Formats: structure tokens, C-alpha cells, sequence
DNA sequence: TTTTTTTTTTTTTTTTTTTTTTTTTTTTTTTTTTTTTTTTTTTTT
DNA sequence: TTTTTTTTTTTTTTTTTTTTTTTTTTT
């Protein structure tokens, strides 16, 4: 009886919301398709599976950070390049000023369709993004560096003088005003960041990012990336080992780790990551330095495996569709 | 609401007084923007209420 | 020493201002969290 | 005895509101 005068009241309220503020403006979660989660390729298998729900989300902001030379433009430029291959739009802001277009083909970017922008502030290159997210034809937007976004006061002013915490006042407001945009467009945005180290402090970690704390609270997914060694051919160092921890994850369980090769005018190794997904998955064997399949061996050495798999594209197509129905946790065929 | 309580500051001060009736406002702090010198808190609803109450 | 004892509107404009220079009169908080780091292996000469 | 006639003119102010954000090693 109480139940029905309760239901009308609600009917009503939901009505005059929709009304003031659109039709999409209040409904059930259950029944909102907007709220799904889609996911796009990392170019690293090892990643999509760290991440748990097969890739980076879009319509959400994305944090990669790291040293010095540990592969963020290149992973980047990975991410551009399989979403290019998917028929996707795609924009680089270069706050850094330090982009080659030569390296970002041999990695397999489309260089004639990327948009790239050099923007002189902080703000410019800020405005172009919220610009970019609201057009509606832009899917995935990459910042390089964070660090390089100069607030218009500081770049007027000289060397020396202090502006404290005009740049985290800055990110706090992209941030509030990019975030709905992006979600209404369904854009992925990716920030690069460097390190920085805070200093008078012993307990905890003394290293930290750039750009203020509103970034750690907006973004999604943040991944620390560091290079743990070096690729040899005999003498000849040909490319380097690398470590991404998944350090916040908002779509799947945060705190798993993924090991890859990045090869110098290759990139990400994929057949490298294809052995060591099928040792784990017993659908390789492994005997000391001897790997095989079915019975057969099909090298000796992790790089004499690897060019095995180059050159029977079969058994490399068969071991991956294998490994994507397993570890997978959300396959989308 | 600062014209609504120099309203009613005028209308009150004569009736508390010929009644013999203590009316206590409790007020909240805000923070005053622009201000270089004193301190920057203000209290809420106007300025009547600092002329007419007899203790602060 | 009077009585009326019932009324109407029926649609408007202004024709562009100054101000003529601000105040203040010295405050507070009232005691936090950290939550655990990496490095990736140098040079001597 | 005998019978009405006809509008006029403006006055005067009242009251505040509310904070934002870190930055960087030294032998
Ligand atoms: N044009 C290039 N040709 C060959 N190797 C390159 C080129 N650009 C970068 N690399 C190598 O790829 C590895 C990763 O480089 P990046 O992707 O530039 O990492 P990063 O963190 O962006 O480095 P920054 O921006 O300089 S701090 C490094 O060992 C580089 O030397
Ligand atoms: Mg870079």
C-alpha cells in the first residue's frame, strides 16, 4: 500500500530530471550500456594480461611514469600503432620537443594520419586536448611529459623567480573539466611523467612525479615502467629488458608485473613474450637451454626459439589463440 | 540573507528588550578572498549582527 | 439640515549616470602520516 | 418662480559572498 505512493513519487522525480537535464540524465546501472568497460591492445601480450581486463580502458586518463630511458615513448607509440591498425584516430602532444617521426614509422605508426602538436604553455597544450575530447572524432590523445606542461606566468617570468604550486593548480583543473569530456567521447588519454625525488625523508619511498596529486586520484590505470637490463647479440647490445608494474588499476586487481623486450628500431618483442606465455602454459617444453613443441625441437636459446616461431607463422597462430582462451581472464572474439 | 537579517535585527532589539528575553545566534567562520591585511575570517549573514549584539 | 448606492482602465514610458577614489588596525594550529625504495651491474689508464 | 459648475498633484533605497595548490638532492 506505502510501496505504490513511493513508486509513483519516484516515477515522477526520474521524469522532472529528465526533463530539466535530457533523456540519458538519470536511469538504472544495470540497464546503462554507456558504463561498460571497452579495452584497446597494449602491442604487449604480457601487459594485457597484467591489466587483467585485456588492455587500457577507453574513455578514461591513463599515468605512465619511469626513469630516464626506460621506454615510455616507445610503449606509447606502441599503443598508437595497434589502435591505428583498428582503424582509430589518433593525436601526440610533444610538450617535450624531442619526437622523431623516422622511428615512430619503423615502429609501425601511420605518420600521415597521426595529428601532432609542439605547444608553446601548459595551458595551449591542455586546451588542445578538452578541444580534441569534445570534437568526438579523436580516440586515443598522448601528453609527453607532464614535467614539460610550463604554466603561461612561469615561461613571462625569468629563472629563479617562484611560482609554488601553480602547475599542480593547473593539473587539478584539467583534470575536473577533461574528465566528463572524455567519457562522452569515449577518448583514452595517456600522461606521461618522470621522476622526481623528495628530499628530508627516510621512511617510505623518496621518489614521486611531477604535476601535483590530482592526477593519482583521476586516473584509472597508472604503470611504472623500468629498464632491468640489456639485449646482447655477443657484444652488440641490441635492445634492452624491461619491468611494468601495474601500480593502480581501477577495471581488474592492481600490483601484477609483466617483462618484455623493447628491440632498438623494432620495438616490443611479441614472439619473445609467445615463448615464455607457452612455457608457462605447458604448451612448450623446455629442457635447460632446449625449447619444443609436440615432441620436436624447435631450437636452442630463447632468440633461435623466438626465430622459429618467425618463420612457421602456423604453430605462432595456433600457441597464441591457445594462450588468449587460457590467461585471459575477459576474452572479446 | 544579509537584507533579511537587517530586517529582522530592527523588528526583534525592541521586543527582546520589553519582554527581558536573551537571544543567542550561534554564527559559523568563512574565509574572506582579496584580503592582504588582518585576518582573513569573516562570520556569516551580514553586518547588522555586529552592531546590535551587546557581547561577541 | 443632501443623498449616492455605483467607477473606470484599455494600455506608459527611457532617450542613457555617476564615481570623484577602500577599507585595515593585526590571526591562526592545537599536532600529521609512513605502509614500505631501488639497482641492472663501473672504472684503471 | 428659476437653475449649475468644474479637477489637482508624486514619493523614496536596500544588501555581500567565497579559497587554491607543491617543489627538489648532497658527498
Ligand atoms: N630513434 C631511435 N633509434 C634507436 N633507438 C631509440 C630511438 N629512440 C629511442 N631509442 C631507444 O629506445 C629505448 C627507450 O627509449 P624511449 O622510448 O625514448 O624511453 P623514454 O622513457 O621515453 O626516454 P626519455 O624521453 O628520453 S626520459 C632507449 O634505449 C633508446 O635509446
Ligand atoms: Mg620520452
Amino acid at each position: 500500500a506505502i510501496d505504490e505512493n513511493k513508486q509513483k513519487a519516484l516515477a515522477a522525480a526520474l521524469g522532472q530530471i529528465e526533463k530539466q537535464f535530457g533523456k540519458g540524465s538519470i536511469m538504472r546501472l544495470g540497464e546503462d550500456r554507456s558504463m561498460d568497460v571497452e579495452t584497446i591492445s597494449t602491442g604487449s601480450l604480457s601487459l594485457d594480461i597484467a591489466l587483467g581486463a585485456g588492455g587500457l580502458p577507453m574513455g578514461r586518463i591513463v599515468e605512465i611514469y619511469g626513469p630516464e630511458s626506460s621506454g615510455k615513448t616507445t610503449l606509447t607509440l606502441q599503443v598508437i600503432a595497434a589502435a591505428q591498425r583498428e582503424g582509430k584516430t589518433c593525436a601526440f602532444i610533444d610538450a617535450e620537443h624531442a619526437l622523431d617521426p623516422i622511428y615512430a614509422r619503423k615502429l609501425g605508426v601511420d605518420i600521415d594520419n597521426l595529428l601532432c602538436s609542439q605547444p608553446d604553455t601548459g595551458e595551449q597544450a591542455l586546451e588542445i586536448c578538452d578541444a580534441l575530447a569534445r570534437s568526438g572524432a579523436v580516440d586515443v590523445i598522448v601528453v609527453d611529459s607532464v614535467a614539460a606542461l610550463t604554466p603561461k606566468a612561469e615561461i613571462e617570468g625569468e629563472i629563479g623567480d617562484s611560482h609554488m604550486g601553480l602547475a599542480a593548480r593547473m593539473m587539478s583543473q584539467a583534470m575536473r573539466k577533461l574528465a566528463g569530456n572524455l567519457k562522452q567521447s569515449n577518448t583514452l588519454l595517456i600522461f606521461i611523467n618522470q621522476i622526481r625525488m623528495k628530499i628530508g625523508v627516510m621512511f617510505g619511498n623518496p621518489e614521486t612525479t611531477t604535476g601535483g596529486n590530482a592526477l593519482k586520484f583521476y586516473a584509472s590505470v597508472r604503470l611504472d615502467i623500468r629498464r632491468i637490463g640489456a639485449v646482447k647479440e655477443g657484444e652488440n647490445v641490441v635492445g634492452s629488458e624491461t619491468r611494468v608494474k601495474v601500480v593502480k588499476n581501477k577495471i581488474a586487481a592492481p600490483f601484477k608485473q609483466a617483462e618484455f623486450q623493447i628491440l632498438y628500431g623494432e620495438g616490443i618483442n611479441f614472439y619473445g613474450e609467445l615463448v615464455d606465455l607457452g612455457v608457462k602454459e605447458k604448451l612448450i617444453e623446455k629442457a635447460g637451454a632446449w625449447y619444443s613443441y609436440k615432441g620436436e625441437k624447435i631450437g636452442q636459446g630463447k632468440a633461435n626459439a623466438t626465430a622459429w616461431l618467425k618463420d612457421n607463422p602456423e604453430t605462432a597462430k595456433e600457441i597464441e589463440k591457445k594462450v588468449r582462451e587460457l590467461l585471459l581472464s575477459n576474452p572479446n572474439s
